[PDB]
């Protein structure tokens, strides 16, 4: 247009009050033409997201850098250039400019030619920045509705979701390394849920379009069964991903490592880390309830008897109510869920022993959770005696459980 003709030759020679409505003038243009190249318009422009220029110049120029993006029919090394000036140094201010034109210009992660290989790293680079910017904001609304940073969190863990879902093929190994880092660092310590429903949606997408490195696992499945014991609210989120995790390659390891966390622990002097472990261990415990469910044929691994008896002994020693209630529960959910195939063979002696063991944590005047449980067990157990009897293998094990109980 000889009108937007105008407005290029004031964008690239006005002072800059005239640059700035210029771009501001061309931003509704560009709006009006979005056929007509934007090249000489973008290089024109690309000067005033500077920092050292003033807010107003900076703001109008991202806006009419974010239209121009849009552009349809850019070539790879125009797409280039928009990415390298779009994202490299910017006022801390404009963050939300960037996010957008990233956005923009990717098509909400679908492309991202011109850029295939810088695009993971920058994401990642952006996460830390992004998070960083969250907290401090929720530290100082804690000292001194969702934030603007808050916001922009939410939007850029949309954008990663979105970039693995389209093009986890140009995500190195290492990349996938750094991203799954920083999302399991915000996961252990971020003051809003949401954060920890996107960090999850994120792995999800990993593990549904790319995959897991195998030294990142055990990290994952600790976060991810951690949030699936102590955050309800998200639980059905973290099984869903767990459960995709499960039934993948990684089900073999995932189960050693569940397993682990009941197997490798050890009753530590230093209570940071007794705790640090019993995290693990009660996740474990909620992931392996509901893994026991499961069923070879439904796609999942089955776990080792021995092993899971193995491993459950070690914990019940330790802890109080609500971890014999759930040492417990998970055993409770063995003989009834019909029993599980995982005990129908086996001796039930080894599993009795460790039940028992979660009993130990509990003038007509006078008289004044793991109950909960061992009344659904001797129940249960004392219904497998009287609807199975001589056909039951284990009775006589079954039989002499009820005796230490009973008393």
């Amino acid at each position: 247009s000889p009108e937007q003709a105008d407005l290029v030759a004031k964008l690239k020679n006005g002072h800059l009050s005239e640059r700035v409505l210029a771009a501001n003038k061309l931003r509704f243009a560009v709006v009006d033409f979005p056929l007509n190249p934007v090249h000489a318009i973008w290089h024109a422009a690309k000067d005033m997201i500077h920092p050292e220029n003033p807010d107003n110049a900076r703001q109008a120029s991202w806006e009419l850098l974010i239209e121009c993006v849009k552009y349809p029919n850019s070539t790879e090394l125009e797409r280039s250039e928009y990415f390298h000036t779009l994202t490299g140094p910017a006022h801390s201010k404009d963050f939300c400019y960037q996010l957008v034109a990233l956005e923009q210009l990717t098509n909400h992660g679908r492309n991202i030619a011109g850029f295939y290989y810088e695009m993971f790293p920058l994401l990642t680079l952006w996460l830390n920045q992004a998070y960083r910017a969250a907290r401090d904001a929720r530290k100082l609304a804690l000292a001194r509705p969702a934030s603007p940073e808050d916001k922009n969190l939410s939007q850029l863990f949309a954008l990663v979701k979105d970039v693995i879902k389209f093009n986890f093929k140009f995500a190195t190994d290492d990349v996938i390394a750094g991203l799954i880092d920083m999302l399991l660092k915000i996961c252990m310590l971020t003051s809003v849920e949401d954060d920890l429903r996107a960090c999850i949606h994120v792995i999800e997408s990993l593990v549904t379009f790319g995959s897991i490195p195998t030294n990142k696992l055990k990290y994952c499945i600790q976060v991810l069964s951690s949030i699936h014991c102590l955050v309800p609210s998200l639980q059905k989120e973290a099984w869903h991903t767990i459960s995709i995790i499960c039934r993948s390659h990684h089900g073999q390891s995932t189960v050693r490592i569940l397993l682990d966390f009941l197997r490798s622990y050890s009753p530590n002097p230093d209570k940071n880390r007794e705790k640090d472990t019993v995290r693990d261990v009660r996740g474990a415990l909620s992931v392996l309830q509901k893994l026991l469910r499961k069923t070879a044929e439904k796609g999942y691994p089955q776990v080792p008897l021995s092993l899971l008896v193995g491993g459950l002994a070690n914990v019940s020693k330790s802890s109080s109510t609500r971890v014999a209630t759930e040492i417990l529960r998970l055993i409770n959910s063995l003989f009834h869920g019909n029993i599980n195939p995982i005990l129908v063979e086996e001796h039930w002696e080894p599993i009795f022993d460790v039940a028992a063991q979660c009993a130990t944590k509990a003038p007509t005047v006078a008289k004044e959770n793991v109950s909960l449980q061992l009344k659904h067990l001797i129940l249960r157990v004392e219904n497998l005696i009287v609807h199975q009897g001589p056909e039951l293998l284990q009775r006589d094990d079954c039989m002499k459980f009820l005796i230490r109980v009973q008393h």
